[PDB]
């Protein structure tokens, strides 16, 4: 009777479904991810951001991103809409709230305590190894070999327990492909046409793969989920596909909960420029804002089961109904300017 | 520790009221090996009923209670005479459990067999009324024959040494619970012939009464008719549901006496089917690709029941036997094509 978790991960996935409903088949895989023995450790692909990548044991071995921790839970973030590090608790909150919210486009995460001197110094990598440091108060640290790493700003435990994020890599069946997001920000101070042209919608619907198909809904379900969890920062969207179709998965979400008080509004722009929106996806949004529990309410009773728990505080947690209100709004606009026989898209998805 | 699911919580959220099990292999897996390894920490037998069995609770968080059938035949014994004698068969409640998930049915509770260590998992924990039916036999095995109807002290259920093989079931939870009904194909148990043996034409005069003008379970009923006879199970004279707001399904509930016979075939089960000509829609769906794929249905049935304990569940006859019963079913449907169009005889009621 015995099923391995790595297995139950590379049976799960199809062309339109990273995770399913069943809690537990997807406890039995985050369990493992939060108990497997790390066999080996080092730095990663590249990337911008400060990570690790950990090799966890099996019969066949698993490996998952380790994004530590940066902030304090109640940190806000000010600045640009992309600031900040990488928040590993932003990364199981997306995870949880993507499951809630019947996507299942993100890939499992959980939270874990790792012991830097027992389960990673001793099979860390030399190009991991030579970036741990201490700190002035002789914590363990690593500063990392990525594109903003450097020794002044370290990843740093409570003495050798660092706390972060476990994210789960896809298998090889199914590779992921890369593109930049139609509405990506211009990174700098100028402005991206988007930003200037309202009508900027209609040059997108011209060029594939947004003339057909399921990406343009996939982008405006992703800007609808970025939007509720503050993610200004999908500049490059990912998506899988095999012979049965396409989806945009949500990979990367820990650009997330900087700021709980402010709402940016300029994610929502594939849903307020196009006015187009999956007819499934609105039908649990329409649920979310009926239920009896708030979806802040229901979201930390997910959120409660993990190791490293409390993952949001209380002010991201009302942050994510007013912007649900937010998007009821974005939506309902849209019926006005056109109407709802003519935003509400059924593809069967 | 985190993450943390028990089976029989699992159990309990596992049922709607048209599934008792779900397709899951990790679900389903989980909880069978729970029943198969579960302490037990209580064991008793009531007088009622008329099969020898036992009541087991399985320890946990929340005590989950088992129905034990023990073995009482050797695997290739023949049963004859009538369609429904003999005592329950514990390996024909396994089979049946795994050929309900295989054919997508779903209204059977979950079934694993056991080696039971009489004298040291039930003896310690037994009731006074199952512990005082312990007898020996004359090879001096550990048996006992229970308090029921037919129990007596010279039909006991007898182990080899002290191990006792068997079948356990589960116990449906408090919020759902067994209603039962008479079967209007019920047979009548004595030289006298029911209705629906001397009427063809028996079918009008089930569908004038309720429950059976409305809803879904007179294609229930044809849908578990399909089951018994593959099966071999013509002792289904009360029909059992479970029944919510969300509407009703009858459950394939005591398969027991089934894989009695592997060289006859009591097209009589078949009666609801072959007299009314209805079929639910996903039935028809699941027949057609059952009879198309390459492995027969015995080869891939077997390839389930490979991993019970106590396997192998069925003899090569009977395995081979569902093969030809199901081209019985496939030639009863289609000679209802000829007589009633398809478009009469194939009903979408969309479960
Ligand atoms: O030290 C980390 C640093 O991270 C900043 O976020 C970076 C900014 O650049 C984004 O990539 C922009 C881009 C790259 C390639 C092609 C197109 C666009 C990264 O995704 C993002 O992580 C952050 O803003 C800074 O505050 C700083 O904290
Ligand atoms: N869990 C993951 N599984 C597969 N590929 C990933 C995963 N996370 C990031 N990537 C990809 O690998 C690189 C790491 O930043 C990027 O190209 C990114 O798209
Ligand atoms: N798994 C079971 N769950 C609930 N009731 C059962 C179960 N098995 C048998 N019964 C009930 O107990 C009796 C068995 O002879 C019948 O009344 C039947 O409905
Ligand atoms: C934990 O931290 C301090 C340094 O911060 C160290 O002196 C102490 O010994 C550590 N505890 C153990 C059990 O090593
Ligand atoms: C989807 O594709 C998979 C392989 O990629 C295939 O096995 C399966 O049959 C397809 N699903 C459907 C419903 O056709
Ligand atoms: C079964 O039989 C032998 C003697 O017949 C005995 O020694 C053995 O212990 C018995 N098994 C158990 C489990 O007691
Ligand atoms: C019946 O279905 C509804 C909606 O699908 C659900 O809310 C309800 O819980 C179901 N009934 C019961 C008794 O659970």
């Amino acid at each position: 009777f015995n099923i391995h978790a790595w297995d139950v991960w590379h049976d799960m996935i199809s062309v339109r479904a990273l995770t399913v409903d069943s809690d537990v088949e997807i406890y039995k895989v985050l369990k493992a991810m939060s108990s497997a023995k790390i066999t080996q450790a080092t730095t990663g692909y590249k990337g911008t951001q400060l990570k690790a990548m950990f090799s966890l044991d099996g019969p066949q071995i698993q490996n998952v991103v380790f994004k530590p921790k940066r902030y304090s839970r109640n940190k806000i973030i000010l600045g640009t809409p992309y600031e900040g590090y990488d928040r590993h608790n932003a990364e199981i909150a997306a995870f949880h709230l993507d499951r809630l919210l019947g996507f299942y486009r993100a890939p499992p995460v959980v939270g874990r305590y790792i012991n830097l001197a027992a389960e990673v110094l001793p099979v860390a990598a030399k190009k991991l190894a030579t970036t741990f440091i201490k700190d002035k108060d002789e914590n363990l640290c690593f500063y990392g070999k990525c594109l903003y790493c450097n020794r002044k700003e370290p990843a740093c435990a409570s003495n050798v327990t660092m706390e972060g994020a476990l994210i789960l890599w896809l298998p090889e069946k199914w590779p992921v492909l890369k593109l930049p997001h139609p509405w990506r920000r211009t990174y700098n101070k100028k402005m991206a046409k988007w930003e200037t042209d309202s009508h900027y919608c209609e040059s997108v619907v011209i060029k594939e793969p947004y003339t057909k198909g399921p990406r343009l809904l996939d982008l405006i379900d992703t800007s609808i989920f970025d939007f509720l969890i503050g993610n200004a920062d999908r500049h490059h969207y990912e998506y899988i596909e095999n012979e049965n179709g396409s989806m945009v998965i949500h990979l990367d979400n820990a650009k997330s909960f900087g700021n709980p008080f402010v709402d940016e509004k300029s994610i929502l722009s594939p849903l307020v420029q196009c006015c187009r929106l999956r007819s499934s996806t609105y039908n649990r949004l329409k649920i979310a804002t009926s239920n009896e529990n708030s979806l802040s309410v229901l979201l930390d009773k997910r959120l409660s089961i993990d190791p490293i728990y409390p993952i949001l505080t209380s002010d991201h947690l009302l942050a994510l109904d007013r912007r649900l209100l937010l998007v009821q709004d974005a939506v309902e606009k849209c019926f006005k300017e056109k109407n709802k026989e003519n935003v509400i898209i059924e593809d069967h998805l």
